[PDB]
C-alpha cells in the first residue's frame, strides 16, 4: 500500500517565472489530519495557471500550479469524513470550510480559508507536502493539480459521482463553473435581456452558456481574436464584435447596438481597461457588470464614479459565486443529466507530459481548454 | 389673476461660480403645453446646490438653483392632466417620463429625460422660462426652486397630499428620499446587519433612518466633524467614529470593528477617497457599498479591482433609486401616517431672503437642513 508512505511521482514544477514547466520527480508526503491525497486523472489548463507563469498572478515560487482537475482519492488522513479512498473528487481552489462568516452567509462563497487573497502557497497548516531535488515546493490555491499526486485539505475537496467522466468534469473545478455561475448566480441574468461578454475563452464561453440558460435574448461576444467567434455562436452568442474593427471605443459601439446599454456585461479577460469598458457599456441606470478576469498584480484601475451614481451595479466573483463543496457535486450531477455541455470547451487533449505544448496552444490563441491526462 | 401672464417675482440668481446668490426680481413666463407653474412655499438647502456654487458640479450659468422643495400650483399649460391649480406639489429633479426604457424597467429610476448627465439648464423644449435684467437665466435639473415661482415640465412634478406641511415635506424632494431609499431600496439593508454610513449630513442621517427602519443591528456613523455624532445617534447610529482620531486608515478600523467588514456601507459625502474607503470596509465576499455623494466634476478614482473580484457589490444611485413621480406622493403619505420623521433633519428655518446665510450655515458645519420659507 502507498497509504502512510511518501509517494515519488512526476509533477510539473515551475521554478522561475516566464519559463517552461519542468516535468520531474517530486516527493509527496502522506496526508496529515484532515488532509486527502489524490491520484490525479485529468487537469485543465486555465489562463490563471498561465498568469502564475507570466507574473500576472503572484504566488510564491517554486510552485506546483494547477487548479482545474479531477482525480481519485488514494488515501485520507486522520479525521477525514467527507471522502474515502477510491472516491472520485474535484479539488476546490476556493475552499468551503463551512464555519466562517462567509461560508455561513447565504450569498458568500469566498471562504476565509482561501489562499487567493494573500497567497502563502501552503497547506492550511502553513507547511508543504512537496519536495523536489530535496527542496520544498509551494502549493497553489491549496490544490496543486499539475502533479500525478497532490495533497489537499479536506475543506478543499468534493466527492463527486462515481460514474463521472473525469476527463470532462475537471472543467467544473474552474472554468465552466466560474463562467456559468457568473451569469446565473452572480449577475442573475434575466429572460429577454441583452448581455455582452468580453473574452471568448473557456470562461467566457461558459458565461455565454449561462446567459443562454437564463434566457437572454441577445448575447454579444467581444474578442480581439475573431477565430473565437464561431464557437461563441455555437454555444449561444447572437453576434460577435471585434473592437479592432471599429473606429469608436467598443463601449460606444455596444451602447449603440443595445439601444442605450446592455442589461448585463462580463469582463472575462483580465485587463483593467476592459473592466472599465465592460462597466460603461451596461445601461447607466440599471445595468450590471461582473468582473471575472484576473487583473495584473497590484495594479489599480481608474474610473469615473458617475458611472455608478446613475445606478449601475458593479461586482466581481471567484468561482462563479458557487459555494464550492456544496455546488461541485451538484454541478457534476447536472452534467451527468445533460443539463449543460462541457465538450464545446474542450479543443485539445494531451498527456500531462506535454503540459508545455498545452500552454503553447493557449498562448497562441489556438485552444480553449486543453485537458491533460495523467 | 396671474394665469397666462408673465410673473415678476423674487428669485436667488447665481450669476457666476463662487459668489453669493443675488436675490432679485426675475420674470417667469407662463407655462407652455405640458408645463406647470408653481408658487414655492419651502425649499431646502442641499449640499448639491452648494456644489453648483463651488464648481464641484458643472451646470450652465447664470442659473436659478434649488431642487429640494414644495409649493402650490399657480397654473398649468395645455395638456396637463396630473396636477391642477391649487395642488400641493413637489418638483422632481429626477423626472419620470413613464415612456423611456428606464421608466419602464422595474428597478431603474434615472429617467432618460433627466438634465443631470449632460446639463442643458433648460426646460424639456430646450428653452428657459426665466429672465433677469433682460438676460435669459438657466434652469437647474428642471426644477429651479430658489424662486418664488418656477415652471417645470409635467414629468418633473408630483401632486402630494393637500394637508401636507410643505415646510417639512420639501425634504422628500431630495435629501430624505435619497438617503432613505439608498438604504431600503438600493442597498436593501437586511435585518440584523452591520452598516457604515460615511457623512452625517441631511442625506447621511436619512441613510441611518433607512438602515434602522430595515432592522440593522449596528449602524456606524463616520464623520470628521464630531458635532454631527449626537444627532446621528438620535436617529439610529449605534456608534460613531471620526477618522481623524485614528492612526490607521478608517477602512481598517471599520473592518476590525465589524469582525471582518460591514454588510452595507454608504458614501454620503462626495469624495473619491471615501468612495474607495467605503467600498473597502464592506466584507470582501458579500459586502455591498452604495455611492450617494457627488464628487468633483471629471475626476476619476483609482481602485484595485480585487476588491470586487472577491465578491463585493458596488453601486450608486440618484434620488435613492425611487421612481420619482410614483414614489414622492407615497413617501408624503407615509410621512403623514407617521412612518418616518423629518424634524430630526431640520436644524434651521429661515426666510428665503436669508438664502446666503443658510448656505453659510451649511458650509460652516453648523446645520443639517435649513428650510427656506417664501
Ligand atoms: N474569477 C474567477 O474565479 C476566474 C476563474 C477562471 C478564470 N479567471 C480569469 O478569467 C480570465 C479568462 O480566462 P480564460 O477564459 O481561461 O482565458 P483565455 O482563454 O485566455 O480567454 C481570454 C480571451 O480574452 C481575449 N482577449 C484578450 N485581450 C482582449 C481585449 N483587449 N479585448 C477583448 N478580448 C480580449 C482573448 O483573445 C481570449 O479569447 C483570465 O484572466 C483568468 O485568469 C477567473
Ligand atoms: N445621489 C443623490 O441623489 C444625492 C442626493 C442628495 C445629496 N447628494 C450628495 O450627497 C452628499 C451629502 O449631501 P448632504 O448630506 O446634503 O451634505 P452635508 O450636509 O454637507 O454632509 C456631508 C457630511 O460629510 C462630512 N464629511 C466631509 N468630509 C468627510 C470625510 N473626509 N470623512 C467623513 N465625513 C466627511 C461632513 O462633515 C458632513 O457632515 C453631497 O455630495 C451631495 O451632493 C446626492
Ligand atoms: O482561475 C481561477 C483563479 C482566480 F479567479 C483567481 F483570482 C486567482 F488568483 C487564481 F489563482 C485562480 F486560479
Ligand atoms: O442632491 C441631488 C443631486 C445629485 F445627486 C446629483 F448627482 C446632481 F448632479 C445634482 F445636481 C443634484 F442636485
Ligand atoms: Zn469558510
Ligand atoms: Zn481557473
Ligand atoms: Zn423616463
Ligand atoms: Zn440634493
Amino acid at each position: 500500500s502507498t497509504a502512510g508512505k511518501v509517494i515519488k511521482c512526476k509533477a510539473a514544477v515551475l521554478w522561475e517565472e516566464k519559463k517552461p514547466f519542468s516535468i520531474e520527480e517530486v516527493e509527496v508526503a502522506p496526508p496529515k489530519a484532515h488532509e486527502v491525497r489524490i491520484k490525479m486523472v485529468a487537469t485543465g489548463i486555465c489562463r490563471s495557471d498561465d498568469h502564475v507563469v507570466s507574473g500576472t498572478l503572484v504566488t510564491p515560487l517554486p510552485v506546483i500550479a494547477g487548479h482545474e482537475a479531477a482525480g481519485i482519492v488514494e488515501s485520507i488522513g486522520e479525521g477525514v469524513t467527507t471522502v474515502r479512498p477510491g472516491d472520485k473528487v474535484i479539488p476546490l481552489f476556493t475552499p468551503q470550510c463551512g464555519k466562517c462568516r462567509v461560508c455561513k452567509h447565504p450569498e458568500g462563497n469566498f471562504c476565509l480559508k482561501n489562499d487567493l487573497s494573500m497567497p502563502r502557497g501552503t497547506m492550511q497548516d502553513g507547511t508543504s507536502r512537496f519536495t523536489c531535488r530535496g527542496k520544498p515546493i509551494h502549493h497553489f490555491l491549496g490544490t496543486s493539480t499539475f502533479s500525478q499526486y497532490t495533497v489537499v485539505d479536506e475543506i478543499s475537496v468534493a466527492k463527486i459521482d462515481a460514474a463521472s467522466p473525469l476527463e470532462k468534469v475537471c472543467l467544473i473545478g474552474c472554468g465552466f463553473s466560474t463562467g456559468y455561475g457568473s451569469a446565473v448566480k452572480v449577475a442573475k441574468v434575466t429572460q429577454g435581456s441583452t448581455c455582452a461578454v468580453f473574452g471568448l475563452g473557456g470562461v467566457g464561453l461558459s458565461v455565454i452558456m449561462g446567459c443562454k440558460a437564463a434566457g437572454a435574448a441577445r448575447i454579444i461576444g467581444v474578442d480581439i481574436n475573431k477565430d473565437k467567434f464561431a464557437k461563441a455562436k455555437e454555444v449561444g452568442a447572437t453576434e460577435c464584435v471585434n473592437p479592432q474593427d471599429y473606429k469608436k471605443p467598443i463601449q460606444e459601439v455596444l451602447t449603440e447596438m443595445s439601444n442605450g446599454g446592455v442589461d448585463f456585461s462580463f469582463e472575462v479577460i483580465g485587463r483593467l481597461d476592459t473592466m472599465v469598458t465592460a462597466l460603461s457599456c451596461c445601461q447607466e441606470a440599471y445595468g450590471v457588470s461582473v468582473i471575472v478576469g484576473v487583473p495584473p498584480d497590484s495594479q489599480n484601475l481608474s474610473m469615473n464614479p458617475m458611472l455608478l451614481l446613475s445606478g449601475r451595479t458593479w461586482k466581481g466573483c471567484i468561482f462563479g459565486g458557487f459555494k464550492s463543496k456544496d455546488s461541485v457535486p451538484k454541478l457534476v450531477a447536472d452534467f451527468m443529466a445533460k443539463k449543460f455541455a462541457l465538450d464545446p470547451l474542450i479543443t485539445h487533449v494531451l498527456p500531462f507530459e506535454k503540459i508545455n505544448e498545452g500552454f503553447d496552444l493557449l498562448r497562441s490563441g489556438e485552444s480553449i481548454r486543453t485537458i491533460l491526462t495523467f
